[PDB]
């Protein structure tokens, strides 16, 4: 029936109101509706990528102890989407910085991995997202911390987990062959590393306009890394991706995903950003039941699922 | 003066991109040398000028330039040098040519050894490798810089001066973190400044007329500044800009003062900018009635 491993959506909320750390849970911040991801869930989405700032969920020092309540909503949320057999990625959504400056020991990143890791290791459904969107950073760090977190969570016994590695330039898919090209060298003794990409459609790939640059933007911006994912036998999967309720948008979110289901021997899927509770009229809103998204992208979704 | 060069870019020639070649007065347009004229005569001494690679050098960077656009091109110059201020001659580029990474350095010297025959005996010309190169391989801009160094003085362009750029977009704020590698470069005739840019909105994009605070832009070439003495270097903003209002005042004139009280590494700045196609641009330095022309020249005057 579906076409790919995983499809779904970006649950976004508990990483709002950066700017206010620790923040208050309900004003600056708030986590995922269980209900609204249950009508994903009804609709055939089966992956959920649940953003978190790494301040709030280890203060001051990410090598110390968790905070209890913020864990408590992340566990939370987790689970409610693993019992229902759905995957839960679990976002430290950090760009590879941390009170705003860059994670420049792999040491403490291992640890702080080794601690959130311990907290999900027997749960085969959690997926480990080791930072969203790497960027403006030495390409050798990125790798490092990439092959840091792999080896803390392995540490902790989660060993059955799949784990998501993003490289610099934010990942995005559109310029990975000519930045994270030294991505491949990364080791996992579970061989469970995916590489997960993001692509947006409009002229910058920004993702901050609902106009798309054309109707075969997005599968022009994937080929070279499809083909960078076949050569050196690697998995791939898009973590983030959006367009405008538009007809540009939409055909080139159907000629992108189309490209993808003929290729997936190296993609895995595709996660939609984004959903959560507090996006009101968003471009990209996949919440239900009033998301322009979830009522107008969906439908373009549903051939896949 | 107190910087050795201080100016502004004139941008035009760069505009409506998706149109290649595009048509001449409609996607783009050349400055206007009666406009740079009153800017020289506020005390400016160097014009960055924008252009297109595949306008300049159509379908191939190793072949033949364009006539009608070289022609223009030569004028602008002409117009700002004749004058005895500098002219700085910037494929606007990104690293890329027809959207795609330039990856071969030896065509990219090909490119500049075309260029810099155009221009070898004016010693007020300055060649600017590329504008802003990003998310592309750091052994590559580094060989890109120098391939285009190794281009300009095998045309025999000796005298002048080379701006190289660095990748994140060479912005200052981000230089120590990604482009260390670029110490490495060489020159023959000692002549390599490294041009950073500095915006001051939250992003650092240059977008918006707010700044993050009144300190936000000598905090964000700090790093940048004690690299460039580290390494026995010098440097110039080659853009920076912020809007008509007192928070971006204040952070214009805190970060120029800390850049001249630190003139053994910088060489100076130029303003984004003007042009004659910007309107009502929140950044323009157009004469006479750009919004920063008006509002930003006269908390400038005291570095002219």
């Amino acid at each position: 029936a579906k076409v790919f491993q995983w499809f779904g959506s970006n649950e976004s909320g508990a990483e709002f109101g950066s700017q206010n750390l620790p923040g208050v849970e309900g004003k600056d911040y708030i986590w995922p509706d269980p209900n609204t991801i249950d009508t994903l869930i009804s609709k055939g989405m089966n992956i959920f990528r649940v953003p978190f700032m790494m301040e709030r969920l280890v203060p001051n020092s990410m090598t110390g102890s968790p905070d209890p309540n913020y864990l408590a909503d992340l566990i939370a949320t987790v689970n409610a989407i693993t019992q229902k057999g759905a995957y839960a990625v679990v976002d430290p959504h950090n760009y590879g910085r941390y009170y705003n400056s860059i994670i420049s020991s792999p040491s403490d990143f291992q640890t702080f991995w080794k601690t959130v890791a311990s907290q999900f290791a027997s749960n085969p459904l959690v997926i480990f997202d080791t930072n969203n969107a790497y960027h403006d950073m030495d390409q050798t760090l990125v790798l490092n911390l990439n092959q840091a977190a792999i080896d803390g969570i392995r540490s902790a016994g989660a060993t059955s987990q799949y784990i998501f590695v993003e490289g610099n330039s934010w990942t995005g898919a559109w310029t990975w062959t000519n930045v994270n090209d030294n991505m491949k060298s990364l080791t996992d003794p579970s061989d469970k590393i995916i590489y997960e990409m993001h692509q947006y459609l409009d002229s910058d790939g920004s993702g901050t306009s609902a106009t798309c640059v054309s109707s075969t933007i997005g599968q022009e911006r994937i080929t070279s890394a499809t083909q960078w994912l076949r050569a050196n036998g690697k998995k791939g999967i898009i973590g983030e991706f959006a367009g405008g309720a538009n007809d540009v948008c939409e055909t080139a979110i159907t000629g992108m995903l189309d490209y993808m289901a003929q290729n997936t021997d190296v993609w895995t899927g595709a996660i939609w950003w984004a959903a959560g509770p507090w996006w009101g009229d968003y471009i990209f809103s996949m919440e239900p039941d009033n998301g322009i998204a979830y009522q107008q992208i969906l439908p373009i979704l549903t051939p896949y699922l």
